[PDB]
């Protein structure tokens, strides 16, 4: 509620001070970095947050479900789940607490679908970890699974609660313990039985292979197992529609040669003297405006400034909700600080968008966007438009994000093709690792009164979206 906020806010913090001390050591020459050393941003970021206060259920292990978090959340750093309280050991597999006479495991990280056979802890002994998990099967007792996927992404995936079953020992070539659990029915379904099902040969509810219809260079489908609706008409474009008066001017270019750095760039300089990306490619965090590379730019396709302008990366679909018509998401999961789109359709006068009838639904205000609440955040821890987007009669996949109070992306500013500040390109982010087939959503920003009732279901929902 107010706790899945908090969780989430938690996490966006965390993720934001990592990479802002990666992008302090990627500012220094490639011999001052730390990172060959075994910097450890994870570590430091864990410490700074745990100093000022910042970590969830500190000093206390749960039992069951943790307040704020679902099936399905996703987590980079194991560190993560230490600072949310999900699971406390830093290394450990197995985390317990004291119940009764005696502790049953609270929580596992682990390397028919809902049957799951975990090993244990140079014979392994039935102590600490292992003896709490056999513990667990004489108490019927609940452990929470977090599965490890196999770098930036979700590495851990929360799978919900679990009995333990039984145990038994076995040579693995010396003795080990070996646990079957089996997951508490009425949960969710776990993401990794989603994205099986989405990758199917019979994927029910599929309705277009490619609403682009060869545009995009991969296809964007189209799925409803909500009704019969196919997806609406409107004419799918890449590529932004100026007014004449508004053709782009040529941009300043930098003379680099190779990839660009700073903490000698025109393009550097223009950002503030430092790289608002990392070098692999995720936003920092965000900023009023961010300038990448142009086309006159001498540095190489792979600059570090050169991320928005090489367009979609990831599979996206659109698909039906029940409240909300179509919307946006993912077939696999999202990093945090990934490009997701572009806002593209025909740029217009406000007055102009405002004169033209029926397109009141996929209008994007431009400017006045910028949320400063985690620099600022962060900061503790150690401008307007007259234009308008008009994606009605033309646009791309971006017309199809919907609105949520507690949104996944939000809109970024960015230029490269043009220095135009009234008509900047509108770029959404990612500000959580978002799990696969979770609905893309970011924040409309609508006045209220300049009524629609707001259907996005989160628990700090302000009710109503104009
Ligand atoms: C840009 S369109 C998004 C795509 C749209 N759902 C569709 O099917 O084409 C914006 C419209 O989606 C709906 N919508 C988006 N977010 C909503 C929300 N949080 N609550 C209610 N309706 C929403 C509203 O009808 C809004 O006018
Ligand atoms: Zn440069
Ligand atoms: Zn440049
Ligand atoms: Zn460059
Ligand atoms: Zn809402």
């Amino acid at each position: 509620d107010s706790s899945r906020n908090k969780v989430k806010e938690t996490l966006r913090l965390f993720h934001g001070v990592c990479r802002k001390i990666l992008q302090e050591d990627e500012a220094k020459p490639e011999d001052q970095r730390r990172k060959g050393k075994g910097l450890r941003i994870d570590f430091e970021a864990s410490t700074i947050l745990k100093r000022n206060g910042k970590f969830l259920n500190s000093g206390v292990h749960i039992l069951g479900e943790v307040p704020g978090v679902e099936v399905g959340d996703e987590f980079q750093y194991r560190m993560e789940l230490n600072i949310l309280g999900i699971h406390k050991p830093s290394q450990a597999g197995i985390d317990y607490m004291k119940y009764g006479k005696a502790k049953v495991a609270t929580s596992i990280v682990a390397s028919n679908s809902d049957v799951l056979t975990y090993t244990g802890q140079e014979d392994q002994k039935l102590i600490t970890g292992n003896l709490a998990l056999a513990t667990s099967i004489e108490k019927q007792t609940p452990v929470r699974v977090i599965r490890g996927k196999h770098s930036k992404g979700g590495n851990y995936v929360y799978d919900g609660l679990y009995l333990v079953e039984k145990y038994w020992q076995q040579v693995g070539g010396m003795n080990v313990f070996k646990f079957q659990l089996r997951r508490i029915p009425g949960q969710p379904e776990l993401s990794w039985v989603e994205v099986k099902k989405s990758k199917s040969k019979y994927r029910e509810g599929l309705c277009k292979l490619d609403i682009s219809e060869g545009k995009e260079q991969s296809p964007i489908s189209a799925v409803n197992e909500i009704d019969d609706e196919k997806p609406p008409l409107f004419t799918y474009t890449v590529k932004l529609i100026y007014p004449d008066w508004c053709r782009p001017v040529p941009p300043k270019s930098c003379c680099c040669t190779t990839r660009c750095t700073e903490a000698v760039c025109a393009c550097v300089e223009k950002n503030g003297g430092e790289i608002p990306y990392n070098f692999d490619g995720a936003i920092v965090g965000a900023k009023p405006t961010i300038y990448e590379c142009g086309p006159l730019c001498k540095c190489p396709s792979s600059c570090y400034l050169r991320v928005t302008q090489h367009g979609i990366k990831l599979p996206l679909e659109i698909f039906k909700t029940k409240s909300r018509g179509w919307g946006v998401r993912c077939l696999k999961s999202i990093p945090i600080g990934s490009f997701i789109c572009e806002y593209v359709g025909e740029l217009l006068e406000d007055s102009e968008a405002e004169r033209r009838i029926g397109n009141d639904e996929y209008l994007f205000d431009i400017g006045n966007r910028y949320d400063n609440s985690l620099a600022q955040g962060m900061s503790e821890l150690m401008e307007s438009s007259g234009f308008t987007i008009d994606a009605a009669s033309k646009g791309n996949v971006g017309r199809f994000i919907n609105h949520s109070c507690s949104p996944n992306l939000y809109a970024q500013n960015v230029l490269y093709d043009h220095e135009d500040s009234r008509i900047p390109h509108v770029m959404f982010f990612a500000q959580d690792n978002i799990p696969p087939l979770q609905e893309l959503c970011y924040d409309y920003n609508y006045a209220l009164d300049q009524q629609k009732l707001c259907f996005c279901g989160a628990a700090v929902c302000r009710r109503r979206l104009y």
